[PDB]
C-alpha cells in the first residue's frame, strides 16, 4: 500500500521505505508557478496554493469563493468540453491567456473524478523540431538512435546533462547515451539499482510522462485547504507537472549538484522501456512551449524504439 | 503481375492507359507543381545543376545567373547548415528545414534533401496549442472507432479540407474508407471499398519511404526542370522525396473526375508497412502553406502508434 502522507501523520520517509512514500499527494507545488482546484460543475474554486496572489494578482479570498466562469470566461466553456466527466486524469487541455498583471499565462488542466486541476505557468509569445523528427527516423540503429536523440534534445534545451536510460527487466538502469557540456562526470555506461526510481514512481511514470524539479533547493508552497474539500481527503497531483518533488529524490539530486532536472518517459508496448533524463547544475525553469516539444519527442522517441528494435529481432 | 517501370514519357517511354497502370515511373516525371520551385546541385560543390523553368519568378533572379553560382553564395547562412544535416550517404528519406527571407518573394520555406550526390531545394511561400490538445485527445481515445474519428475531425478543423477521410487497406491492398469528416451536403464514403488498382503497387511502396504528397490543383499543369536530365549521370532526377514533384496524369484525371480540386494524403506505416492513409479532398484548388503541413507530418506520426497501440488492445 502506501503510507499515509506526513500532513495526515505518517512516517517519515527511509531508505528502509522508499516504495511506500505517497509521492502524487504531497499536498504542494514547486513555486515557480499557481494551481487551483474547482468543482466540475460549479467551476467553484476548492483550494489554491499560497502563492496564486503573487501570479494571479488577486486578493486572496477574492479567488477561493469565485467561480472559473467569471474568472475565465472565454475558457470555461472549452474546459466543459474538452474534460467531460468521466475521461482520464492524463487527458490534458491547454491554453495561453493574456492575463492582466502577467503578461501571458499557460494555463493546463485535467480532471480527476469531480475535480478540475488548474495549473498557471509564465509563458511567452522553429523548424528545429522537424528536422529533429527525420534525423531521429534515418538513424540506423537503436544505438545511434540514442545518441541522436541526446543530442537533440540538449540543442533544443541548453541543458548541462541529457541521458537516455534504459530500465532492465528487473528495473536496473543503464545510462546507454549521454550529451553533456565539457567538465561533467560521464554517467555513460553506468548501472544503477532499481530502487533509485522506486516502483511507486515507476507506476506513475507509466502514465503521465513528463515530470521536473525545477530548483532542487525551493520550498514547496502548500495548498490551502491542504484536503479537497469535496471528500476531505488529499488532492490527487500526479498528473500535475507542478507537483511537489519527493524531498528524497530532491536530496539525491543535491547530492549529486544538480540545480534543475527534467525527465520524459519512453513508454513501448505499454511498459515503461526508458527515460530521457535531464540535468542542469543551476536552477532552470523551461517554459510550457519547449517542455511541449520533448513531450512530442517523447512520443516520436516511443515509435523508433519500437521500430529499431524490431529490426534486431 | 508486377512487372519494371517503363522510361518515363521524355525517354520515349509509352503513354499510360487502365492496362499498364503499375509501370507508370511516377517518381521521375521531370517536373514540378508550380506553386513553388525546385534546384539541384552538385552534393560536394554546390554547383546548380537544374532548376524547375518557374524558378526566376519565385527566386526574382535570371536562369543563366542562378545557374552560375554555387549555393556556397547564394545560401550562404544555410550552406553549411545543409552540409551539416545532410552527409553524404545519408538516406534520401532524411529532410533539412529553414525559413528564408528573400528579397523580391518574402518567406521562403526550404526543404532539402539528399539523393546520391545530388542536392534537391523545393522553396515555397510560407505564412496554439491545437496539436498539443489533439495529441492528448488521441491518445485518450478509448478503442480504434474513436481514434479514427477524432483523427479525421482534428484534421479537418485544422486544415478546412471539405473531406477528411481515413482510408484503411486489407491484406489484399484494397482499401476502406472507415472514418471521415466531411463538408455540410457531400455523399458519404464511409464503410465503401475500392480496389486494389485504385492506388497501384509502385506508388504504394513510395508512400512507405515519403510519407505526404499532394496535388494542389488539379488542373494545373506541371513544370518542367531545366535541362530534364541531371548532367551528372544524364539520367532522370529522382524526385520520389520532393513534396513539388509533378503528380501522376493518370491519378489527377481520377481526380478531377470526382469533382476534386485539391488532393492530399499523410502515409499511417505500423511494423514497416502501409496501414492506411489520412486522406484529404478539397472542391477548389487549394495550398496547405508547409508548416502547417508540418503539423499534419506529425500526426501521421503520432496516428501510428496509436493505431499500434489501440490494435494490441485486440485479440
Ligand atoms: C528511498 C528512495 C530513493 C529514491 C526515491 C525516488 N526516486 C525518484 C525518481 C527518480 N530517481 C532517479 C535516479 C537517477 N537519476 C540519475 O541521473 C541516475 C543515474 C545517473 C539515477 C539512478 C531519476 C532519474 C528519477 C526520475 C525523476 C527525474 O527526472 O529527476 C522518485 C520520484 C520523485 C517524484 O517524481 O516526485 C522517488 C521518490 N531515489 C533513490 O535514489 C533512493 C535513495
Ligand atoms: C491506371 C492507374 C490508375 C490509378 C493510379 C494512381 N493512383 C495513385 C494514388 C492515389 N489514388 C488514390 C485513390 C483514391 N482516392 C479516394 O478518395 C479513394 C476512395 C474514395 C480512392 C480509391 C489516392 C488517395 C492516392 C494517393 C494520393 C492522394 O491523392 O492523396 C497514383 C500515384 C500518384 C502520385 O503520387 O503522383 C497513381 C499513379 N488510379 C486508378 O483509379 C487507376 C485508373
Amino acid at each position: 500500500p502506501f503510507f499515509p502522507p506526513l500532513y495526515l501523520g505518517g512516517p517519515e520517509i527511509t531508505t528502509e521505505n522508499c516504495e511506500r512514500e505517497p509521492i502524487h499527494i504531497p499536498g504542494s507545488i514547486q513555486p515557480h508557478g499557481a494551481l487551483l482546484t474547482a468543482d466540475g460543475h460549479s467551476g467553484e474554486v476548492l483550494q489554491m496554493s499560497l502563492n496564486a496572489a503573487t501570479f494571479l494578482g488577486q486578493e486572496p479570498t477574492v479567488l477561493r469563493g469565485q467561480t472559473l466562469a467569471a474568472l475565465l470566461p472565454e475558457q470555461w466553456p472549452a474546459l466543459q468540453a474538452a474534460l467531460p466527466p468521466g475521461c482520464p486524469d492524463a487527458l490534458q487541455y491547454r491554453a495561453t491567456l493574456d492575463w492582466p498583471a502577467a503578461g501571458h499565462l499557460s494555463l493546463t488542466v485535467h480532471r480527476v473524478g469531480e475535480l478540475l486541476i488548474l495549473e498557471f505557468e509564465p509563458t511567452e509569445a522553429p523548424h528545429a523540431l522537424r528536422n529533429a523528427m527525420f534525423a531521429l527516423e534515418s538513424a540506423p540503429n537503436l544505438r545511434a538512435l540514442a545518441e541522436v536523440a541526446t543530442q537533440t534534445v540538449r540543442e533544443l534545451t541548453g541543458f548541462d546533462r541529457v541521458m537516455l536510460y534504459k530500465f532492465a527487466p528487473d528495473a536496473t538502469g543503464e545510462v546507454i547515451a549521454e550529451a553533456r557540456r565539457e567538465g561533467l562526470h560521464a554517467f555513460l555506461g553506468h548501472r544503477f539499482p532499481a530502487s533509485d526510481i522506486p516502483a511507486q514512481a515507476r507506476a506513475l511514470y507509466t502514465r503521465h510522462l513528463l515530470r521536473l524539479t525545477a530548483d532542487t533547493r525551493a520550498a514547496a508552497v502548500p495548498l490551502d485547504p491542504v484536503l479537497n474539500p469535496q471528500t476531505n481527503a488529499p488532492t490527487p497531483l500526479g498528473g500535475a507537472v507542478l507537483r511537489a518533488t519527493s524531498p528524497m529524490h530532491m536530496q539525491y539530486l543535491r547530492n549529486m549538484g544538480v540545480g534543475s532536472s527534467l525527465s520524459v518517459s519512453v513508454v513501448v508496448g505499454g511498459q515503461l522501456w526508458g527515460l530521457i533524463a535531464c540535468h542542469h547544475q543551476t536552477p532552470y525553469v523551461l517554459p510550457p512551449d519547449l517542455r511541449t516539444t520533448l513531450e512530442y519527442l517523447g512520443r516520436l522517441l516511443s515509435l523508433q524504439v519500437q521500430v529499431k528494435e524490431a529490426l534486431e529481432h
